[PDB]
């Protein structure tokens, strides 16, 4: 509004929603943003809506979810929108183009989205490359100064084995990275999980048994530690299976889970009978917030979670908090609502915790169980 730097982005943005094809404006704003030309968010944030994930301390609760840089190729200019955090994306061991084009559509009423991309990135040698780059650049720019990058990791389609897959992706990111989402869940049994699970855990401990340099050299990271080791879950899944993969994160002991995915159990959109990929945005919320709940319980509050998504507004976020989530992650939001969504809902958080009486942020997670 004020503003005249986000005020004429959001314009802008406005009139790439109408006219312009999904894909291209992400790719578009994308460019932008390694250009260096996006506003920045340079206020302070409140002490009160810090938040944290084991040693792992987020300024604020916001960070981007993966997908949005796939390849890490805009994580400055992303991070000074005001957010926390960026998980860049999900990466495989070499590079895939991803399913045929177009395979991102918006519906603006519902402010949904669905997508097909299928794993599109440069591969784990470029990212890394990307990666490093920017952790130089942090080392200068005072903005990025102690703000989070996670890696999400996959399997190629064909792999010979998920593991080896991602045992590649760390060994090459794992020391540029605060943290690392495994994705097995995406559109596009248990003891599979388990087994990939601990085989990423031993992976990160070997860099660290393995390598002869001090923490301080070794972690070219924001922590100066060793990544910590989150799962992303589907929400397509039944009663059973969540109390299956509750019990092997318990066993695992996994670092924190990402939930959710995008889902594809969503029929009643008039704009995507066609289409086919997961269904991201407000429509996804109230089923990504169940699952919260429900992973929250089978898990016994012993396992922190990241949010995601249908997470637009202070009052979304909230839900999220009080549902279990120690974090969010915005994706469709920053599709919608443009440059501002980060300074918009971080505002509107602090005012809504305040109204409920809410001394911090940490205050008010899990707080709706009872
Ligand atoms: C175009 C598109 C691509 C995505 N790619 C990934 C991916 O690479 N890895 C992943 O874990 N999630 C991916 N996601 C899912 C998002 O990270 C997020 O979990 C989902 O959009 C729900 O959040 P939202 O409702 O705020 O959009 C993608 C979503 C969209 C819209
Ligand atoms: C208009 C639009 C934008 C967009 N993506 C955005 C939005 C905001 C961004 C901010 C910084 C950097 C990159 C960004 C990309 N998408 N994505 C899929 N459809 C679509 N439509
Ligand atoms: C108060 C200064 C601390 C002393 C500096 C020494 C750094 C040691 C930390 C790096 C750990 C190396 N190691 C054992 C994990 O492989
Ligand atoms: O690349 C994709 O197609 C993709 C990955 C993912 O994890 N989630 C999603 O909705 N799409």
């Amino acid at each position: 509004s004020y503003n005249p730097e986000f005020f004429l982005y959001d314009i802008f943005l406005k009139f790439c929603l109408k006219y312009i094809d999904g894909e291209i404006c992400h790719d578009l704003f994308l460019l932008l943003g390694k250009y260096n030309i996006l506003p920045y968010d340079t206020s302070n944030d409140s002490i009160y809506a810090c938040t944290n994930i084991k040693h792992l301390d987020f300024i604020n609760p916001f960070g981007v979810a993966a997908g949005f840089d796939k390849n890490g190729v805009c994580i400055d200019s992303i991070l000074k929108l005001g957010f926390s955090f960026i998980e860049i994306g999900t990466i495989t061991p070499r590079g895939q183009t991803g399913n045929a084009k177009p395979r991102i559509f918006r519906d603006v009423e519902s402010r949904s989205i669905i997508n097909s991309c299928g794993f599109n990135n440069m591969g784990c040698d470029k990212v890394t490359e990307n990666l490093i780059l920017f952790r130089k650049r942090q080392e200068e720019d005072k903005l990025l100064s102690k703000h989070i990058v996670g890696v999400s990791i996959g399997k190629n389609k064909d792999t010979v084995n998920i593991v080896d897959d991602l045992k590649y992706c760390i060994n090459k990111i794992g020391r540029y990275a605060d943290y690392i989402a495994i994705n097995v869940s995406s559109p596009n049994e248990a003891g599979k999980l388990k087994n990939i699970i601990l085989s990423v855990k031993e992976e990160i401990d070997n860099l660290e048994k393995n390598n002869i340099m001090n923490d301080e050299f070794l972690w070219f990271n924001t922590t100066k530690k060793k990544p910590l080791v989150f799962v992303k879950l589907a929400p397509d899944l039944n009663q059973e299976q969540k109390k299956e993969i509750a019990d092997v994160l318990l066993e695992t002991n996994i670092d924190g889970m990402i939930i959710s995915n995008t889902t594809t159990q969503i029929n009643d959109i008039k704009s995507f009978e066609n289409k086919k990929g997961g269904v991201s945005g407000a429509k996804l919320k109230d089923i990504s917030t169940k699952f919260i709940c429900e992973m929250y319980n089978y898990t016994n509050k012993q396992i922190p979670i990241i949010a995601s998504g249908g997470i637009f507004s202070g009052l979304d976020a909230l839900e999220k908090i009080e549902a279990g989530a120690s974090v969010c992650q915005l994706y469709s939001c920053l599709v919608f609502n443009g440059m501002k969504s980060a300074v918009q809902i971080k505002r509107e958080l602090n005012h809504l915790l305040y109204q409920r009486g809410y001394y911090n942020l940490k205050e008010a997670i899990g707080r709706k169980h009872s």
